């Protein structure tokens, strides 16, 4: 398991800023890939002071393929783009959105995640840390401690609390 | 020329509708390719009382590719969905509009336009006639005239006389 | 009884908008069609001025079988930033009002420069008489583009191709 | 003077909500987050009660040099219907209260089963409490996802990794 704290994940929003701007690309809008790059996106976006961002969503079902189920945007035409999610596992959501993002003919489609997993088919242009291991997010940490509740997470005892009475209350 | 009556097109609507049926398609979901589409796929609802209609803001430029603007739907997945355009000229609009609704991941894409130029790249499944004429639809048909007035459609007076007017007020 | 306007009515009421409109010095920034009557209204009404802008709002005033609402309700809303723009909300008939009204406050909340409403028909009810109509009506009207939804549930209304339509929806009903 | 909350506070905030939604056994069939501030605790809130089904809406209180407004301006709504569903508008702070309200209202119309809204702070002039809400606080909020916008705004606020963030904006400001 890998599992970043939020001063890591700050570690890894950081990093992706520092490149965007020593590489000179500062996009126009960010894309917040639904619902993983929902936080990543919103930190760039701070911290770079970005101030559109659009989303799109889709999922990939752990389906053979991801499924686009939305995608919340007004015109991309010659506009500075860049694509944001939290990982890039098999790199099939990466590449999916790239796709489409370049059907409304932007001027540049770039693409950032704050992890890269060894095995991807697509490489993020920028990218944190590259990691082997399952890593569990601040904000995907419940949805795995509800399909395994022996991961090493903290506040867990806080949680199994609120879940069992969950449990109940919606059959 | 090819200028339809509204008698024609209503034929033309009444051909795919017949064809659908008689070919068992019957959609889920219409998707409306804006704007030329967008006639089209109101009368082929109202005659085969189909409920769900989406939309795609799609233009081809006439740009060297069709631009996708915005896509206006929900989730199309396992759903059979039928393609509505107006005409299918080059191709590349029905294209580029098949390509991404598959990215939903529907149980079925098909694609109707009411009129089909011999040089289309891509056949619709559905269609009235097969024009080699110029096509003017009873809404483009200003669009037409202002970018040649000679061309023959009826109650051009009462447009000219309006469009005059137009020109004046807005510079 | 029933309104039943030709195609040729629709084009000198879509016609007598857009000379209202020019007549006024109220060209739209942008077109904002109620779905789905307002759909053929709207993209003739674009074709006529040159409007280029059209977005679109997805309402319906359930009033039928088992579904039945006292408002009109919004499903979606299909537009970007109307932020200070000239907005013209397009619909085929206000009948109560109800629509338009819904439609002008959701707009609103978009902050547009000025937000006017057209229908084509008016009904001597409506609590609002839209900006811009073609005329006032007190029969039920069936449009061009909704008649074979009335044919369905009204099979004796005096429409063209009927035999024609008959034949197709017969076999719809039996692919079941 | 200025509240500086810790993610940890975030996390404690976004429990709490949690808590007192199963508490008053109020679960949300659909999340609304108001972007951009109500992002972060939407998804974290949409992690906790295994909530699959966020939808968005652009609103913006323009309150700077140049472009204010008196009230929120709507620029997009993202989500199908929301008919006959539980629905949980969530943000980040209530201040005045009018982008809670105007997001409200909004939602009111695509006719869903019940409205309720959640906030992680709330200010003592707020024009009306949200039924969910972590804090009362009087100071002016230092989101960890508006920090930066806070530092370009005012230097010599006391935050985590200034002259890191300072270096980063300086080579902003020169590539012009
Ligand atoms: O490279 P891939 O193999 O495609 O994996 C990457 C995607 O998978 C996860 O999304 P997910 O489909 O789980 O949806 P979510 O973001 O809402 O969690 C993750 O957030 C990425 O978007
Ligand atoms: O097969 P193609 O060569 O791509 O031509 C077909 C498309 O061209 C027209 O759309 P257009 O781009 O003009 O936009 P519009 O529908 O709004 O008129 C037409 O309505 C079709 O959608
Ligand atoms: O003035 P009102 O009393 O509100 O009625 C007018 C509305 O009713 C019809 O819409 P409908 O809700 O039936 O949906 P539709 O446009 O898809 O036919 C019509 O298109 C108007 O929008
Ligand atoms: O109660 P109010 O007086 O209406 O203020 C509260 C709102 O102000 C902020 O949003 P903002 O409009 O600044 O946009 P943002 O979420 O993108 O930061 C904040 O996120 C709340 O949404
Ligand atoms: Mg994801
Ligand atoms: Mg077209
Ligand atoms: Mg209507
Ligand atoms: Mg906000």
């Amino acid at each position: 398991y890998h599992i970043p704290s939020w001063d890591e994940i700050e570690d890894a929003v950081f990093s992706i800023g520092e490149a965007l701007v020593k590489s000179n690309y500062i996009p126009d809008v960010l894309i917040a890939v639904l619902t993983g790059g929902i936080i990543p996106a919103k930190l760039l976006s701070d911290l770079l002071d970005l101030k559109v961002i659009r989303y799109i969503d889709i999922k990939f079902y752990r389906e053979s393929k991801p499924v686009i189920r939305s995608v919340y945007t007004d015109s991309l035409e010659g506009k500075k783009v860049l694509v944001v999610d939290d990982v890039a596992d098999t790199g099939e959501t990466l590449e999916a959105v790239s796709n489409v993002i370049t059907m409304f003919n932007p001027a540049k489609v770039m693409t950032a995640a704050l992890y890269l997993k060894p095995w991807s088919k697509r490489i993020p242009d920028f990218y944190y840390k590259q990691i082997d291991k399952w890593i569990i997010f601040p904000w995907d940490k419940w949805d795995v401690v509800r399909e395994n509740s022996n991961v090493p997470v903290d506040k867990k005892e806080r949680f199994l609390n609120l879940y069992n009475q969950l449990l109940k209350i919606r059959k």
